[PDB]
């Protein structure tokens, strides 16, 4: 099959310049398909902000991929960042140049992510705000958290990987 880790897939910084994803090789990284918007988040913002900075120290990242609602299928909404004034999210993370994180295009990396682990349901393909994926030391997504889970809720899956319990 295709994809051993998320690192099989080129990432793109907030201007679609190829981002160095594999710099999170060694310590888990949480990549979030985040719905940009303005003023409206769902816990995941303070979650991601604090998680990233508390754990980038080890190697952890919160990669923010601020879904391009311009597509229509996007997990955050659709018309929201088109009718309202919304910057491409942006924060204290490696926030990337927004990708179609959703069931239409996602992105090879997220296609890899939901193909590795679909949704909180039996199956799902991204349909919320931030929606994290707990990517492991070697870039293997083993979780995905909903925008509604906080620092704590993520750490409890993250820390075992940061701290490297292995088994």
């Amino acid at each position: 099959g295709m994809g051993s880790s998320i690192f099989d897939f080129e990432v793109l910084d907030a201007d679609h310049k190829p981002y160095n994803l594999v710099q999170h090789k060694g310590s888990p990284l949480l990549i979030y398909n985040v719905a940009s918007k303005c003023g409206y988040t769902k816990g995941g913002y303070e979650t991601a902000t604090t998680l990233y900075n508390k754990y980038k120290s080890q190697g952890f990242t919160v990669l923010a991929f601020p879904s391009n609602q311009f597509g229509g299928q996007e997990p955050g909404n659709e018309e929201e960042i088109k009718e309202f004034v919304c910057t491409k999210f942006k924060a204290e993370f490696p926030i990337m140049a927004k990708i179609n994180v959703n069931g239409e295009n996602a992105h090879p990396l997220y296609e890899y992510m939901k193909k590795t682990k679909p949704g909180i349901l039996a199956t799902k393909a991204i349909k919320w705000n931030f929606t994290s994926f707990l990517i492991d030391r070697d870039g293997v997504p083993v979780e995905r958290f909903s925008p509604g889970a906080s620092v704590k809720d993520i750490e409890e899956k993250l820390i075992p990987l940061l701290g490297s319990a292995r088994l």
